[PDB]
């Protein structure tokens, strides 16, 4: 009883989000917008042909498929230039959405969707599983500062894993552990990559988007590593059909708060 | 300005204790209980000789020497059958303790220490790292409830890791996996094992004291890996260590509360 318009659907995210919300049930309105250069266009997704709009009179397009479609919720995968445009745009129409657009004013994006009072998940990171592991890290250097106090800290990140922006994300695991007592990036290239384990090699495979981080003992007796791998976008498909889940079921209670992120999603468990 | 006597100095944990001690300034009491066969016996270690006594009069040989060491705190690391003994010889005494010693009497264990009002730190795990890792997993399980629902779990460790109880530790660890919404332990015996990364080998390094967590996605495309490896038994008295500072503090401070674990002293910060 759900249904979604994907802003993005002709690039490679907003097709895997296609793809999970269509695997969970969510039906896809076969309406979007798009930029100039997309008006017009048909996207082929999933057996799914959604037609994208440019900017030509959007705020009564989208009304009018708000009006056909009251379950709407829109799922924004665009450009930096178009998160306020679009976030103004949901307002001024009362579509709640999820956004996990990166960049743009992000200061006026929460200004303009507090001040429009829409319901709506924002979150740059939509791994959930990997915001989880951050989240973890945060409390436990939270509640435990020094802890490895002395210990040495190598990370590795490669190529795919930086572009993706999860810099934001490991830049906030490494200051996790500088509060757990560390002092403190390799930017990795080959589908292999070493590391010293109590004075012994270790190959890992660092090949799509690859995060390492290694921990060593003062006295190299000790080594802790976490380590995650992503292939393609599924994950981040899988997260943002959560974050819908979740909105819709915050919609229909009619809950107070109305701007959310994936730390909220999280603590209401799977859906 | 603190002074330890550890008991079990004849021990490959009792002469890891006695360095680390030694290497933070702290006093090493050359005098030591033991078992009848240990007793009469001299204990060379990190340039201490230090004396074992047996059984006979114990409580009285421990009170002359607390008499002399009003400063004394005592480490024990002995054996399962002596840590109720033990307990109660501290309580009768009166001379605060931190110990590491695994099994007996748990319950009993506890009973006797609360009764006696004595200072004490006891925890069965002391590389506190460990348990800091193992706190976070807790955490993290506890806030999101289903976060890797769906996910399968692989978990390996080592013969020396099984055996120097890390699989209370884990047990504990899979138990927040479990929680997290995951379905579920091979104990290896190479230097080293291979897992599946995106469809492609990866090889660990699974020598000394290895554990190896593992989740893997339903489409494959997501893996997470933690480990941690260690050689010898220097974490584990550097964190005896810290429990001995953790406890001088309490003492100094007459802190109401009087028995202590691993995460309280985590919670005090680096000493």
């Amino acid at each position: 009883g759900i249904s979604i318009m994907v802003n993005g659907c002709s690039g490679k995210m907003g097709k895997a989000v296609i793809k999970a919300a269509d695997s969970a049930g969510v039906n896809i309105v076969p309406t979007s917008f798009g930029s100039v250069e997309e008006a017009g266009q048909t996207v082929e997704v999933c057996g799914k042909e959604i037609l994208v709009h440019g900017p030509t009179e959007r705020e009564k397009v989208l009304s009018s498929v708000f009006e056909k479609y009251p379950e709407l919720i829109v799922v924004d995968y665009t450009i930096p230039s178009a998160v306020n445009d679009n976030a103004e745009l949901y307002g001024k129409v009362g579509v709640p959405f999820v956004m996990g657009t990166t960049g743009g004013d992000r200061t006026r994006l929460y200004k303009t969707v507090e001040e429009s009072k829409i319901y709506a998940v924002i979150s740059p990171q939509m791994g959930k599983q990997v915001v989880a592991f951050l989240a973890a890290m945060e409390i436990m250097s939270e509640q435990f500062p020094g802890a490895f106090a002395g210990y040495s800290l190598e990370v590795m990140e490669s190529h795919q894993a930086s572009k993706l922006d999860a810099s934001g994300t490991a830049k906030a695991v490494i200051s996790c552990f500088q509060k757990l007592g560390v002092s403190y990036i390799q930017l990795i290239r080959d589908p292999k990559q070493q590391i010293e384990v109590v004075g012994v090699p270790e190959e890992h495979v660092s090949g799509h988007a690859f995060h390492l981080y290694h921990l060593t003992s003062p006295d190299k007796t000790v080594s802790f590593e976490f380590q995650h791998n992503v292939c393609g976008r599924s994950i981040y498909a899988e997260g943002t059909v959560d974050a819908v889940l979740f909105l819709a079921k915050k919609i229909r209670s009619k809950a107070e708060k109305r701007i959310y992120n994936m730390i909220d999603v999280l603590r209401e468990g799977n859906m």
